[PDB]
């Protein structure tokens, strides 16, 4: 499936991560995954090829990733009185360039893909403010400068862009008058201050005695949606925890049948994360080396070789308070009885429940 595919590559991301990232990391890996998506449908042989086995779609079963990621897209793009969650494409290409008609139909039907024409030749400045400037309207304002300058040249033909928006009410609201002043805990002999939100109520929660860690499940108003928290046992757990997890492990350990109902004293802090990313060395490194170079095949693009990938961007938005949380990414891809306490570092993520996907993940390390 899917689903399952988008959390593999999830967790592939990550272990990258982990080598650059020495604090809090956060990213939407659908973004990502529907971005790529879109380039794979003009990509050829073994350019399609890496991508596919860069993204876990070899093994996505009924061409297939398309018809299914459409279905997923509609499926998401639904909000709510409670929460809202939008997921938008959009093709920006060179007014002059000209695409196979078919790439075009294909990406406006299986990735919904909005296309605009914009003129990189002779104002690609102008271009990359009113491609970041779309960002941002689909954002909240949440990702800006998506695409810094200097990723945008005359010679730019193309920039595809997937971006994300997540807001949403908790499900049980924490109390302003609840939250106070706490140690936050990065390492066993260091602390930060912080906001600690507090509250004691029913959750889902297991203990993971394996490798000494808890899990809950908040969910958002009408639990169309959840976060969930993983938090290891001692203040330093966390690279344990991160050392073992694998989509199999996190589906079991995530699963009701394996949690339960429990009165929790859940301690959470206010917090935010933001984070950007240059993924072109990223998913080099992971496998994806031709669509960077001489050899990319994107005839399906245009007809014949000769597109190349210049860039791969992603940029993402995180806040928690009180009343829920709000959450935002954008992925730029350019051509030419028991107790919670969060008070030392832990892994969150925001999961779609009906489709079981995970729309954002990250780890939280240091205010
Ligand atoms: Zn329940
Ligand atoms: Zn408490």
């Amino acid at each position: 499936s899917l689903s399952e595919a988008n959390t593999k590559f999830m967790f592939d991301l990550f272990q990258q991560f982990r080598k650059s990232k020495e604090n809090n990391i956060f990213y939407s890996p659908i973004s990502i995954t529907s971005a790529l998506g879109m380039v794979l449908l003009g990509a050829k042989d073994n350019t399609a090829q890496q991508i596919k086995k860069v993204l876990h779609f070899d093994q996505v079963t009924e061409g297939n990733v398309h018809h299914q990621f459409q279905k997923l897209l509609t499926e998401f793009n639904k909000s709510t009185d409670a929460y809202e969650l939008k997921i938008a494409n959009k093709l920006f290409g060179e007014k002059t360039y000209l695409f196979l008609q078919e790439y075009l139909d294909a990406i406006k039907k299986f990735y919904q893909t909005s296309v605009e024409s914009v003129d990189f030749a002779n104002a690609p400045e102008e271009s990359r403010k009113k491609i970041n400037s779309w960002v941002e309207s689909q954002t909240n304002e949440k990702i800006k400068n998506l695409i810094p300058e200097g990723n945008i040249g005359s010679n730019t033909t193309l920039v595809l862009v997937n971006a994300i928006y997540f807001k949403g009410q908790w499900e049980k609201k924490f109390n302003k008058e609840d939250t106070k002043e706490e140690k936050f805990w990065p390492n066993k002999n260091t602390y930060k201050s912080i906001q600690m939100m507090r509250q004691y109520t029913s959750f889902h929660f297991a203990s993971l005695e394996d490798v000494q860690a808890k899990v809950l499940e908040i969910p958002y108003k009408g639990k169309d949606l959840s976060m969930i928290v993983l938090l290891p046992n001692e203040i330093d757990g966390l690279q344990k925890l991160e050392e073992k997890l694998t989509a199999e492990k996190l589906m079991e350990w995530t699963s009701l049948q394996n949690m339960r109902e429990t009165r929790v004293d859940l301690h959470l802090p206010r917090f935010k994360v933001e984070e950007s990313y240059d993924l072109k060395d990223t998913l080099r490194t992971m496998g994806m080396v031709d669509i960077f170079n001489g050899d990319a095949d994107l005839s399906g693009m245009t007809g014949s070789r000769g597109l190349v990938l210049s860039g791969v961007l992603h940029k993402a938005f995180v806040e928690v308070t009180e009343e829920g949380a709000e959450a935002a990414a954008a992925t730029a891809v350019v051509g030419f009885n028991e107790e919670f306490h969060c008070n030392h570092p832990f892994l969150f993520f925001i999961r779609q429940n009906k489709t079981n996907s995970i729309l954002f993940y990250g780890r939280f390390s240091s205010p």
